[PDB]
């Protein structure tokens, strides 16, 4: 099941997971250029959704709001989490938000192309990634509204 | 996850549901003309795929052997599950297979464009079609290869 309450086209927010509370953020320079953070709020942890429509209807891609850079989840190679410019070029700048399954406030950020979920966790490096695999907390996610 | 044993594309198959044991027909007469069913196998439960690249990658177009229709899932209208000629003209004709998180010999048969998965069951009507919502068993499915 999609989200129920996933943000208006355009509307700025936050990702920020519910385990951990750390944010997501998308710069351009110092690698990591995609990352999870624990700290102040920074602009470069801000994000609007462009909308997908006809084969990419349910889809979302994820728009960095100071440097204008879509989000990436992939398999293929490093970074397997990033950034790229556009508007959604790439059939792996598209993400599903599906709701939990217990937890009807939270979601995973799916990934079509690269058949991944994004996770954010205090554990084993990297300690922020994709994943294929079975379903974990630490894969859940908030829209925080701004 | 998807199911990581999907037929080649071309390979013919049936779609029968685990718990029921059922099969998917999809004729071209007489409604409902895709409709799940018990009895001697005949050649319109017989399918093969058709693969989705770029935005449709990890799709799929579930296609008649004898006919050639392809299925549709969706909630707009009546039927909600059907037919329609073509190679997966619409949105809603692309289905993506999900395995299961507890069985990883079943897996259930997920429309994007509708946010539905396809079920069979015996209790109650309508027995066959599609749902969004909790996972329950009688929404997994084998690949019958013929
Ligand atoms: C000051 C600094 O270099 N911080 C980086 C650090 O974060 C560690 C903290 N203990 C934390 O709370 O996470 O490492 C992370 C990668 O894990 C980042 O690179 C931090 O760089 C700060 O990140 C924010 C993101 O909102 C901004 O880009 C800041 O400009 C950057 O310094
Ligand atoms: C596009 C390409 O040739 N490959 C990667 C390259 O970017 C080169 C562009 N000319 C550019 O962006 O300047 O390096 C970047 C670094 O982040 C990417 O990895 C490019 O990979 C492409 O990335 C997209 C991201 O959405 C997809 O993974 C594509 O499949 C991949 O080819
Ligand atoms: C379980 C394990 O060996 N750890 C990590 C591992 O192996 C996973 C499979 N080989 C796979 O499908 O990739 O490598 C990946 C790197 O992507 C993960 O870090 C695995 O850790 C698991 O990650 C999830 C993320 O949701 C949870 O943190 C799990 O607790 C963790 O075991």
């Amino acid at each position: 099941v999609n989200f129920p309450n996933i943000p208006a086209e355009g509307v700025q927010f936050r990702l920020r997971a519910r385990d951990t509370g750390y944010v997501i953020y998308s710069r351009t320079e110092n690698p990591p250029l995609v990352w999870q953070y624990n700290g102040p709020p920074y602009d470069d942890q801000l994000f609007t959704l462009i909308y997908g429509t006809g084969p990419r209807k349910n889809l979302y891609a994820i728009k960095s709001v100071p440097n204008g850079r879509v989000l990436f989840s992939r398999t293929s190679a490093s970074p397997y989490v990033g950034n790229i410019a556009g508007d959604g070029t790439y059939n792996d700048n598209w993400f599903q938000f599906i709701q939990d399954d217990n937890d009807p406030n939270s979601f995973r950020i799916y990934n079509l192309a690269s058949d991944t979920v994004l996770y954010s966790r205090t554990t084993a490096d990297p300690k922020f990634g994709n994943f294929t695999g079975a379903k974990y907390d630490d894969q859940l996610w908030h829209f925080e509204l701004v």
